[PDB]
């Protein structure tokens, strides 16, 4: 990926900002420092203690008194590091943030065709997360690792040579299971209909099993290493004591300087140890940082904020194209516009009218500066745009179009965007302006009511009132409207007409119109054709060429309960993991008190008993480090497979509830495929991860408490006391040692309302308004960031600075002890030993796995899977509809039905268009049950559809779509996936080859029939492809044929192959078909149009033709 070093990390930091950096650089340092100082007094101590064991209570004192001032200099340096730190990234991110909106706002619109809008936001929050926390304190624990890594090898070089420290003492297996994700995902329709729930469900299980198998590789693989590691700490251990001993043998060096040398080394390498995840999260904050350092460095030649243009005043209104050619930024290919000239003087009514999504948004946008022509001259009052300022220019048109947006933000606040200058004279009498709004809602505030995104909603009619009003706030010199009537009820059209002509009383407008709402309202209209100018003439003379107006129609979370009790099966794999875990944690105190023996007994100057000792208990600590690799071993692997067994079933239970499940569903920006896709690699994972650890780690603590309290017991009253005033007071600092983001979302908010309706908030420049509330909104996070960053490094640098104060206090009962002689010098050795070596995930995976489970508990509208029902005997084809209704179950708002009585019967051919687009394959999508009608009833044969089986059903007739989607496998199967009731045979794939002209293809290549499909291999176009998909449908042999815009978007000569091998599928049976081109429909039985959302025909072609019927005038 694209990373930059750490220059392009910092670039953003003023004097203040640096020298908070230098600061806590230092005190990072101290830090550091002070890591190692306390293992240096630590074995200094040890010896100490080791010669008053054969002039003491000064040494302790003095021991003391330097642990408390390194506990106070931990807590002063840890506190100021982590503060500062936190508020060096908290105005980094501060700064970061304000350029980021700053360069969204002036980037031109271009960059946000070429950018998704919420993949933007997304891209903005998760980034400048990311770069907020890899700056602040990781970068902080970064510098102190290395600190201490040094601090470490310098000391063991300054004492202790040791001859130079003896000489320096699944991607690859779920990528098959992803694919295939990936693929019934994608395409959902496709697995669906073709019953391929169980086929595909059984290729996932396949995949997941060697998945499983290969995670049991990686499992071995890693805790093998583990175990690896563990003995060679233990050799370590081993070599030091051995060179240690032969050093008091040969009288060189002091008794505790190598083990001080040794924990040193230790501690260093293994701090180098923990850092890689510090340092990987670091990488990751680096990569996000130069994506958002590309997007903000952007300088785009179309520019809103360069105060650098003219500023004239003499604006009455005369809008020049000459030889304008323009080419869409995303797609230059395209010819949008060619050779496009206008003229527009100052107050007439000048309106457009041509083919639909060509000729109409372009010339807005061009006279709104959107994009710079790339070719022609556009002139206003005689000054070329160009040599005009964007926010002069923006700022004196007004332009509205037919998608009415209303900012959250109450009335008065959303029509304040049409100037600054409108205080409450002038906001009421703009509105009286408007003289549409003249009532107002409940809540009798004149003007002052809530509107959120809830708050109030209103139709189309008011919020056309109220962006006009807005519009008119400004009495801007030139209008621009795209269609204004549409998307509107059937008594606002007259509302809007008549505020439109009031408002054109002394004003240059332009409206483009195309639609049926009306086109004569103008007085001069001119025509387009593919971008470029017919000509230009007054209404009535337009009558002349009779083509353009008689062409018209005249979750609750689980406490792991319900894991364990899918986990139940694995008694062997779970009891066995807690019981070792419950060896290590027996283990681990008896560790410590093995190693206090080991260091006291040095106090012996004889030779052959040293020796013995020494030698045995190297001899039990190697036996200790293979016995500790052992059960790490087998825990590791009885963990990793009860992990990989957890993971396996919960794939496979959210994909067989996923088959269940409707395709409604699937459809919600939630339940997109990439996302479903990941939440499925990456929950199941974490979910499988921390249930287990969980257990471990828990387990483990309890047996240390556990056993530490024992040892303490039987060893005195007093020590049962320490080790109660040390490891469970320890207990606070140890685990909670371990939002301002909700808040932050109420911005974040604001911000997605700028970004998406990114046209409406630049047609009034209304760019440093919403970073002004965007600013204010962010005040508050900003400050509340700051507190809990102080409040965070306090109780860090507590919990730092804890260990040392109980090291201290173990002094205040040692003293007592030895001084009273209530014990031997054993307990503080042991207390102390154990509480030096004692020294997310689940949170993570709770939320991760009651995503699962509130995923495989669904009740879908209708089951698929589901086998209750009917399975009726041989099906004739006859689709009736009992006046049956629907409504988009995703946007309900948005009516798409109202009224159907489709009728077909064995036989028939009944032809669909689909023109209005209102409704394209809704009606496909309707007979295939992938949504529940709202009303009616779907008689079939004498029975309905809703108590029916989906399988027999969705078996019986053959669906084909627009996009012949190929499964990456072989084209044998590709098209045997036609029938997943029955296995099928060479004879009759050749069958529906020969039914599909396509053998001629495959017969030249030698591979044939088992030729491989995909990217390298032998690479389709569209109309093989679309053949092929045919094919696949037709192998089964259906009884009704659906098909959708078969023959669209394909090649022109493929068009007529198609549609022969279509007559030829559509044979003795019922076919409704849905395709664009006319000349399918012209051998028709019947016809059916489809206008706004409504059948309005069921008749022949012959007699649609004779009444002058839609396709008449919808030739073209």
């Amino acid at each position: 990926l694209p990373m930059v070093g750490p220059l392009a990390l910092f670039r953003f930091a003023d004097g203040k900002d640096i020298v908070l950096i230098f600061m806590g650089t230092v005190m990072s340092v101290a830090h550091g420092a002070v890591l190692p100082l306390m293992c240096i007094v630590f074995g200094d101590m040890t010896d100490s203690f080791i010669k008053d064991s054969m002039t003491l209570q000064e040494d302790m004192q003095s021991f003391a008194i330097y642990y408390s001032i390194m506990g106070f200099v931990v807590l002063v340096a840890a506190y100021m590091q982590v503060s500062f730190w936190a508020l060096a990234a908290g105005r980094q991110v501060r700064r970061i943030r304000k350029l980021f909106f700053h360069r969204i706002m002036q980037q031109d619109i271009g960059w946000f065709d070429v950018n998704e809008t919420g993949e933007l936001n997304t891209r903005l929050t998760d980034d400048v997360y990311k770069i907020q926390e890899g700056i602040g304190d990781k970068v902080g624990m970064l510098i102190q690792a290395f600190s201490t890594f040094i601090t470490s090898f310098i000391i063991g070089f300054v004492k202790g040579w040791k001859l130079t420290l003896v000489i320096l003492a699944e991607q690859t297996a779920y990528a098959k299971a992803g694919a295939v994700a990936e693929e019934v995902l994608s395409a959902i329709r496709t697995v669906f209909a073709f019953s391929g729930q169980d086929r595909e469900i059984k290729r996932y299980h396949k995949n997941l099993e060697d998945a499983k198998n290969m995670g049991i590789k990686k499992a071995i693989s890693a805790n093998i290493a583990m175990g690896f590691t563990f003995l060679m700490i233990y050799l370590s251990y081993a070599l030091a004591f051995w060179y240690g001993s032969i050093l008091i043998m040969s009288k060189e060096y002091t008794i505790g300087t190598v083990l001080t040398v040794f924990f040193v080394v230790l501690i260093g390498a293994f701090t180098m140890g923990q850092t890689s995840p510090n340092i990987q999260s670091f990488a990751s904050a680096r990569g996000a940082a130069h994506k958002v350092y590309s997007i903000i460095d952007n300088q785009p030649c179309i520019d809103s904020y360069s105060d650098a243009g003219f500023k004239p005043d003499s604006i009455k209104g005369n809008i020049e194209f000459r030889n304008i050619h323009f080419n869409y930024p995303s797609r230059p290919d395209v010819k949008i516009l060619n050779n496009m000239s206008l003229s527009v003087k100052s107050g007439q009514t000048i309106a457009l009218v041509g083919s639909s999504g060509c000729g109409k948004s372009t010339t807005i946008q061009l006279l709104q500066r959107f994009y710079d022509p790339q070719e022609g001259s556009v002139s206003i009052d005689t000054h070329d745009i160009r040599s005009l300022n964007v926010r002069y220019l923006r700022e004196m048109i007004g332009v509205v179009s037919q998608e009415p947006i209303l900012f959250a933000t109450t009335i008065a606040e959303n029509i304040k965007y049409g100037r600054p200058d409108v205080t409450q004279q002038e906001i009421e009498q703009a509105a009286k302006e408007a003289n549409a709004y003249d009532f107002i809602m409940n809540l009798p505030d004149k003007f002052e009511t809530l509107v959120g995104d809830r708050g109030t909603q209103m139709s189309g009619g008011q919020k056309q009132r109220i962006a006009i009003a807005r519009a008119l706030v400004r009495n801007p010199k030139i209008l621009l409207l795209d269609e204004a009537t549409s998307a509107l009820d059937a008594e606002s059209e007259t509302i809007v007409q008549a505020a439109l002509d009031k408002v054109r009383l002394g004003r240059t407008t332009i409206v483009v119109a195309h639609r049926l709402s009306t086109i004569r309202n103008a007085d001069v209209i001119a025509g387009f054709h593919k971008g470029d100018v017919i000509e230009l003439g007054t209404h009535s003379q337009l009558m002349e060429k009779q083509g353009v107006y008689y062409t018209l129609v005249t979750v609750p979370p689980v406490s792991f309960l319900k894991v364990m009790r899918l986990n139940l099966s694995e008694w062997p794999y779970m009891a066995l993991g807690t019981f070792c875990a419950i060896i290590n944690g027996m283990m681990q105190p008896l560790f410590a008190v093995i190693f206090s023996k080991i260091i006291a007994v040095f106090a012996e100057p004889n030779q052959e008993i040293v020796r013995q000792k020494s030698e045995f208990f190297s001899l039990m600590f190697a036996a200790i480090g293979g016995v500790t690799f052992v059960t790490m071993f087998l825990q590791g692997f009885c963990f990793g497979k009860s992990g990989e067994l957890l993971t396996l079933k919960l794939r496979l239970g959210a994909f067989k509830s996923m088959m269940r499940q409707d395709l409604g569903w699937f459809d919600n920006p939630k339940n997109s495929v990439g996302a479903l896709t990941t939440r499925l690699a990456t929950d199941a994972a974490q979910v499988q991860g921390a249930t287990g650890v969980r257990m471990a780690t828990l387990a483990q603590n309890i047996a240390n408490l556990g056993t530490s309290i024992i040892i303490s017991f039987v060893y005195g009253w007093e020590l049962t006391l320490l080790i109660l005033s040390v490891v469970p007071i320890m207990a606070v600092a140890g685990s909670v040692q371990m939002e301002d983001k909700k808040e932050l979302e109420k911005a974040g908010k604001i911000a997605t309302e700028a970004i998406e309706n990114i046209r409406t908030v630049a047609s009034l420049t209304r760019e440093p308004k919403f970073e002004s509330l965007y600013q204010e909104n962010l005040h508050v996070p900003y400050k509340n960031s700051q507190k809990k960053a102080h409040v965070y490094g306090f109780t860090f640098s507590f919990s730092q600075a804890m260990i040392y104060f109980a090291y201290a206090g173990c002094f205040r009962f040692g003293a007592w002890l030895i001084k009273e002689g209530r014990m031997d010098a054993e307990g503080v050795y042991l207390v102390i030993s154990a509480v030096l070596f004692g020294a997310p995930n689940y949170a993570k995976a709770k939320m991760s796995a009651s995503h699962l489970m509130m995923l495989m508990n669904r009740e879908p509208a209708i089951d698929n899977l589901s086998e209750e029902g009917q399975s009726p005997d041989k099906f004739d084809g006859n689709v009736r509809f009992e006046g049956v209704k629907f409504n988009y179950p995703s946007r309900p708002e948005v009516p798409i039905l109202r009224g159907l009585n489709l009728k077909v019967s064995k036989g028939e051919t009944l032809a669909l268009v689909g023109s209005s687009g209102c409704g394209k394959s809704t009606t496909i999508q309707l007979l295939e049950r992938f949504y529940d009608p709202m009303h009616g009833k779907v008689e079939l044969d004498g029975i309905s559809a809703k108590q029916l089986n989906i399988h027999w059903l969705r078996s019986q007739i053959g669906i084909v779509s627009q996009e012949p989607v190929l499964f990456d496998c072989t084209l044998a199967e590709n098209i045997a996936y036609g029938d997943n009731s029955r296995t099928v045979t060479l004879e009759e794939i050749q069958a529906a080859a020969k039914a599909a002209n396509i053998h001629s293809f495959i017969e030249n290549l030698p591979q044939g029939y088992d030729t491989q499909a995909g990217d390298k291999g032998t690479q389709l176009s569209g109309g093989q492809k679309q053949r092929i998909a045919i094919a696949r449908a037709i192998l089964r042999n259906p009884k009704l044929l659906l098909l959708d815009e078969a023959t669209s978007a394909l090649d022109t000569e493929s068009e007529k192959v198609v549609q022969e091998a279509l007559d030829q599928a559509s044979r003795g049976r019922t076919c409704i078909v849905v395709a664009h081109r006319l000349s399918t429909i012209q051998n028709a039985d019947r016809i059916a149009v489809f206008q706004a959302g409504v059948v309005v025909e069921q008749g022949t072609h012959q007699q649609l033709l004779a009444k002058k019927g839609i396709y008449s005038m919808l030739v073209n």
